[PDB]
């Protein structure tokens, strides 16, 4: 027999959230490249890539699992 | 027998919530390349790619499982 | 016998939400290539690609999973 | 004998006049009453109400008063 | 014999105005009430009210009075 | 005999006016009640009330009073 029981209570009352500012990569990027041989799978990234601004309001996170075997 | 029970209140009262500026990239990317030699697969990104702004009014993430077996 | 039970609630009272600026790849991307040599598949993206603004007045996410084996 | 004189000059030379944002009530107003007794007189505003926007190119004044008894 | 002057210039010479913002309860107002007793006379005013936004490109003043008895 | 001379200039050169934000309760104003008694007159004011933005381009104020008996 399983029979737990849940009340929780998770909250946020945050009365204002502003003026946040990001700026990744604002100078230069130079790359020269010469006379190279690649001789197996090639990834380049070049530049700003995949930054994130996350300003979420609440972001609670409430996160449970339950198992019999 | 499986009977869990959840009440759960998961929350937000952001009164409220701006001036979110996110500026990637803002400046210069030169990639120069000569004589190069590939002899398999390429993936290249250049500039200002993937990037997220995100700002849910809430964003509160409530998550769970259950299992027998 | 398998009888959970659910009850919660996942809520947001965001009060007012707006002035979201963003400006990815606001500057210049140069890309100059002589004399390359490519043998197998290229993916080639230059510029702003995949860049995502998402404001959502709830954005609030509720997940859950049940399994018998 | 009473012969007052006024030659005054109430002027403005404003070049350009805009750009403006009122924005009053933009969030929840919530009032929630149970089993209230009232024996008297009830006056009752809820909500965005009275707010004024005034914006007059000029908008200057020039007031005076005169008296004989 | 009673003959005040005035000649007076009351002036400005204000460039450009402008960007004015006015954000009166961009927030939550919460009321709640229960079980209460008025036995005379309730004035109740809720939200966002009486709120004033005065932008005269001159807005100049001028006054004055004169008397004799 | 009463002949007072007035010969006054009030002035500004004010190059640019802005850029002005005004942003009362932007928070929670939350007010909660029980059981109470009231037996005379009650005024009750709630959120964001009387707020006043005032922006004038001039706004120079000459004032004067004259008086004989």
């Amino acid at each position: 027999v399983y029979k737990p029981v849940d009340l929780s209570k998770v909250t946020s009352k945050c009365g204002s959230l502003g003026n946040i500012h990001h700026k990744p990569g604002g100078g230069q990027v130079e790359v020269k490249s010469e006379k190279l041989d690649f001789k197996d799978r090639v990834q380049s990234k070049i530049g700003s890539l995949d930054n994130i601004t996350h300003v979420p309001g609440g972001g609670n996170k409430k996160i449970e699992t339950h198992k019999l075997t």
